[PDB]
């Protein structure tokens, strides 16, 4: 009798959930039809803000300001946006069991929820140094950043330790955005990572060299090809230092770690087909279980333009896959045709006064173009990835919305390159024309 049933259940209260709810309201959802179950205590928000505006030392972004869908220029969805529509937000509720055969979800406290259609939007986990048993990685003030709860703990630690020393472990987008956030919050910052350069799975050595030099000039000590092998801590269990493989010690009042993550799909293992580490879906985000969909970070879906199954961690995909799934679900109900998902990979990052965008596929060979001098007033440079005589990928730092739209069009249309050398001479003009 305490069990709750909903025609549609979104599991997770993140970017994809929030955008899926907007498409349900667009599609004409009736009160009582939809529930969003989330372990977070707040309504869906624009997660990229957590490593950006949330950490500003002045005029920081705070909720309710960055709830979905403001991040894409849409309208804000306060908790009241859901309740007025009879869309039930079930917050601070962690689902610990999902039985797809009985369409039942069970919470940690044993509350049960059944559905007709399930949308899996559980996002990604955070890989922790304690997962590998790294010596003293359990020390207090060794922090990770995924959710607003993490962001609040980081904000509190920054206030407690400001004027102090911070070490950032990891050289990916988290490493880069957090090193900058700590520096702008008046910390002595050291960035350490074992790979030969930052954003190792996306940046080329030449792109990374710009960021390493720019960070160095901001006063960030960048230690590439360096491995953190332990941590020192005091009688309170608070971190005091980061030990390096060579034997060096970095003093630290705070340590922030960003070493990637994995699709949070533990609830569904063995119940749905998996591919390339994610839950496999078709062009409509439907899994191997009929009526079960998977969106955002967890989906391994058909990337139409590359004729392959892919998995991404992009806020743009999170928003668009959410809209696709809802359109597909409502399409099956009415028997109306829905086009296959046609996504152009798009990733971006911002730190200090920098901002870059990437579109397409980072395959083939690379060429660098523009002004890549880190001391430039307004640096503006890019890179193209060329394979089989055509541009597959495009990167641009410091572009205007027009220049970013131009490099997106290059990645979308994959124009031929008769002369790669000649493309390097054309640079940013190649995209704009
Ligand atoms: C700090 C940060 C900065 C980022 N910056 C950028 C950026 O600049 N550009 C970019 O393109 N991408 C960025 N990303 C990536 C982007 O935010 C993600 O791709 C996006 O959030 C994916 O949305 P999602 O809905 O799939 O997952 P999430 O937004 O993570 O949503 C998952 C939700 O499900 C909940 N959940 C999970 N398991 C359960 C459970 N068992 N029970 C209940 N609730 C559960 C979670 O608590 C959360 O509410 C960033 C990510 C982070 C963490």
């Amino acid at each position: 009798a305490s069990e709750k049933h909903f025609k549609y259940v979104i599991l997770g209260g993140g970017v994809a959930a929030g955008y899926a709810a907007r498409e349900f309201a667009k599609q004409g959802v009736k009160p009582g039809e939809l529930a969003i179950i989330s372990k977070e205590a707040v309504a869906p928000y624009e997660r990229p803000a957590l490593s950006k505006g949330y950490l500003f030392p002045q005029n920081a972004a705070r909720l309710p300001g960055f709830h979905v869908c403001v991040g894409s220029g849409g309208e804000r969805q306060l908790p009241e946006w859901y309740s007025e529509k009879g869309i039930e937000l079930i917050l601070s509720t962690e689902i610990v069991k999902a039985d797809l055969s009985t369409k039942t979800l069970t919470s940690a406290a044993g509350a049960t929820f059944t559905y007709e259609i399930l949308i899996i939007a559980t996002g990604s986990s955070v890989i922790k140094l304690t997962d590998f048993g790294t010596q003293g990685a359990d020390s207090n003030n060794i922090l990770y950043l995924r959710e607003i709860d993490d962001a609040d703990k980081l904000v509190a630690a920054i206030q407690a330790k400001k004027g102090g020393k911070a070490v950032v472990v990891g050289g990916g987008y988290i490493g880069l955005e957090l090193s900058a956030a700590l520096k702008i919050n008046d910390f002595d910052v050291t960035m350490v990572f074992p790979e030969p350069w930052c954003m190792p799975r996306l940046f080329t050595a030449d792109i990374a060299a710009f960021y390493e030099a720019y960070y160095t000039n901001k006063g960030v000590k960048v230690l590439k090809g360096t491995l953190a092998v332990g941590f020192d801590a005091n009688a309170n269990g608070d971190v005091t230092a980061v030990k390096l493989k060579d034997g060096k010690v970095l003093e630290a009042d705070i340590v922030v770690v960003g070493v990637g993550g994995r699709p949070l799909t533990t609830l569904f293992k063995g119940q749905v087909a998996e591919e390339k580490g994610g839950i496999k879906t078709d062009a409509f985000f439907e899994t191997s279980v009929p009526g079960v969909y998977a969106i955002g970070d967890v989906a391994t879906f058909p990337l139409k333009m590359y004729n392959e199954l892919r998995r991404v961690e992009h806020v743009d995909h999170s928003r668009k896959s959410a809209e696709q799934a809802v359109k597909a679900i409502k399409g099956k109900e009415s028997g109306e045709s829905v086009p296959e998902y046609d996504y152009l990979p798009y990733f971006y990052s911002r730190s200090f006064d920098l901002g870059w965008q990437f579109y397409g596929d980072n395959v083939g060979e690379t060429i660098l173009f523009g002004d890549s001098d880190p001391t430039s007033s307004k640096p503006k440079f890019g890179s193209y990835w060329i394979k089989d005589g055509k541009v597959f990928g495009a990167f641009l730092e410091g572009g205007s919305p027009d220049e970013n739209n131009a490099i997106a069009k290059v990645a979308k249309t994959q124009p031929p390159v008769a002369s790669i050398e000649e493309l390097k001479k054309e640079g940013l003009q190649f995209a704009s024309k």
